[PDB]
């Protein structure tokens, strides 16, 4: 049957380096979903990383077991602090997170062993915040793991509250749900598929709820559409922008003071999802 997308332009805005305090942006963080860590490293993730040059780099499905990591990894000296979780099992799901100051603390998954199998959360503290980065579980194929992605959330929103209830909280990857309409670029025909149920958006307005979150590029931009972050390699989609926003910065409130900007880098090539990239004026 015929699609009926055509191309829906998108420009991200420029960067905003400043506060809303007049602050300037001290903590850059990016995140970016590689679709596998040695084939984003030939496709030159790492020559983009470099001219990007984050404080922070957050990496999902690197599908790359802990030990089999690709010597190119080495030639990052700005982000010499590097910390894996790969599934307990290789080649799927897996999470990276690259520093260039070494945090105080690196914990690994959501401290409940069900959840904690596949190599998808790291916990990185610092002295004024505590980053996580997640991949989290996809509903899968006709939705038969939608059950258990429910479970997860369920883990993963109460785990995040009590980190958040001691120290400020950025929550970034690939949260594996367009949360509202405007996230995604077909969500009429997207409700009963992975990425647009209810029952994962349900779950995404239950985690900026209770924890609480806020979602950095929507308090930034409420009303913008066609800002994606995943396009199929299928259908032609990336040159049509027929995308899924699932990658994002959630932040507790009290980080809201200190947010500069939460951009999509749209261009960058190397995966089916691309970088997204947070401003902080810590």
């Amino acid at each position: 049957m015929a699609s009926g997308e055509g191309p829906a332009l998108y420009e991200d805005p420029p960067d905003q380096k400043t506060s809303p305090s007049g602050k300037p942006a001290t903590l850059k963080i990016c995140s970016w979903n590689v679709d596998g860590l040695r084939a984003w490293i030939k496709k030159k993730g790492l020559d983009w990383v470099k001219e990007e040059a984050p404080d922070i780099l957050c990496l999902q499905e690197t599908k790359c077991s802990e030990n089999k990591l690709p010597a190119e990894l080495q030639e990052l000296p700005g982000l010499s602090h590097q910390y894996w979780s790969a599934p307990s099992k290789e080649g799927y799901s897996g999470v990276g997170l690259l520093s260039r100051q070494c945090p105080l603390k690196v914990s690994y998954g959501i401290g409940d062993e069900e959840h904690d199998q596949e190599g998808r959360v790291i916990v990185a503290e610092f002295d004024s915040f505590v980053l996580v980065t997640a991949y989290v579980p996809n509903a899968g194929r006709g939705l038969v793991r939608l059950e258990y992605r429910q479970r997860w959330d369920e883990a993963f929103r109460k785990f995040l509250k009590g980190l958040a209830s001691r120290k400020p909280l950025v929550l970034c990857g690939d949260l594996n749900v367009a949360h509202e309409e405007i996230d995604l670029r077909n969500p009429k025909g997207n409700k009963k598929n992975a990425g647009f149920t209810p029952q994962e958006r349900q779950g995404f307005g239950e985690l900026l709820q209770a924890v609480p979150l806020a979602d950095s590029f929507r308090h930034l931009y409420p009303n913008t559409p066609y800002a994606y972050t995943f396009w199929t390699y299928m259908m032609n989609a990336r040159s049509k922008n027929v995308g899924w926003r699932l990658d994002y910065f959630l932040l507790s409130h009290s980080l809201l003071p200190a947010l500069c900007d939460s951009k999509i880098r749209s261009k960058a090539l190397g995966s089916d999802h691309c970088p997204i990239t947070l401003y902080l004026a810590l």
